[PDB]
């Protein structure tokens, strides 16, 4: 029910306001998810604190309407403590929805590193070659934080996280969308996640 997780090493001590406050953060994101697709928080609203502090975003497919936004993100939350337990830094990524938090601000800081690339098997069918071409590279040349595009069969779809500048989120795009057409264009089917953006595409299904 989830594409990858991510949980720092470090751990935090338990029953701690580290703790605490990462489970207040959670809680939060579910109810924000009535309001809006992407929102960043801190707990301890106020002045940072020594050790305790938690920064985190979660954010929804751009299309998603509320309901599914709130289904999304209450099951990240709830798969999100089984995998990443007490470590301090935890990212947790499905196909709709992600869910991500920190004990230092990560907004607006690009990270283009590669996560996850996963290629379908090869497609002499010209007409699909083309329209996965033209499809993947689409994804490049639209607009915002989350971009779809369609031809016949085949989808794209790409989307940086919500804290990306409109500059970071086309250069961590380019780097995403490079890799998916370099490495799976001519398949059925791809996707690579990087830190802070992924771009994906399916053929048939
Ligand atoms: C986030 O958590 C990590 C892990 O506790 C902190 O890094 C540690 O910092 C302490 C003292 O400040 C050092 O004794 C450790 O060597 C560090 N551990 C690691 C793995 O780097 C980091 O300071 C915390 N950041 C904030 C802003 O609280
Ligand atoms: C984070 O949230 C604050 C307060 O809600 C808002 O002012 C700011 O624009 C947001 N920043 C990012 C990078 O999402
Ligand atoms: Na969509």
């Amino acid at each position: 029910n989830y594409i990858y997780a991510v949980c720092s090493p470090a751990k935090f001590s338990p029953s701690s306001g580290y703790e605490t406050n990462l489970n207040s953060l959670l809680s939060s994101f579910v109810t924000s998810t009535a309001q809006t697709r992407y929102a960043n928080f801190t707990v301890p609203t106020g002045k940072p604190e020594p050790t305790v502090t938690v920064y985190g975003i979660y954010q929804c497919r751009g299309d998603l309407d509320p309901t599914a936004c709130s289904t999304c993100v209450s099951s990240a939350v709830a798969q999100v403590g089984a995998l990443c337990s007490n470590s301090y830094s935890g990212f947790l990524q499905m196909e709709n929805c992600l869910i991500r938090y920190d004990n230092k601000s990560f907004l607006g800081v690009q990270d283009k590193t590669l996560i996850l690339n996963k290629c379908g098997q090869p497609m002499n069918d010209q007409d699909a070659l083309t329209k996965a071409s033209d499809v993947i590279g689409s994804l490049g040349t639209g607009d915002g934080s989350y971009r779809t595009g369609g031809n016949g069969n085949v989808q794209g779809v790409a989307q940086c996280s919500g804290d990306l500048s409109t500059s970071q989120c086309q250069d961590c795009l380019s780097d995403a969308i490079g890799r998916l057409k370099s490495d799976c264009g001519m398949a059925q089917g791809g996707y690579v996640y990087l830190s802070k953006c992924y771009a994906r595409f399916s053929v048939g299904g």
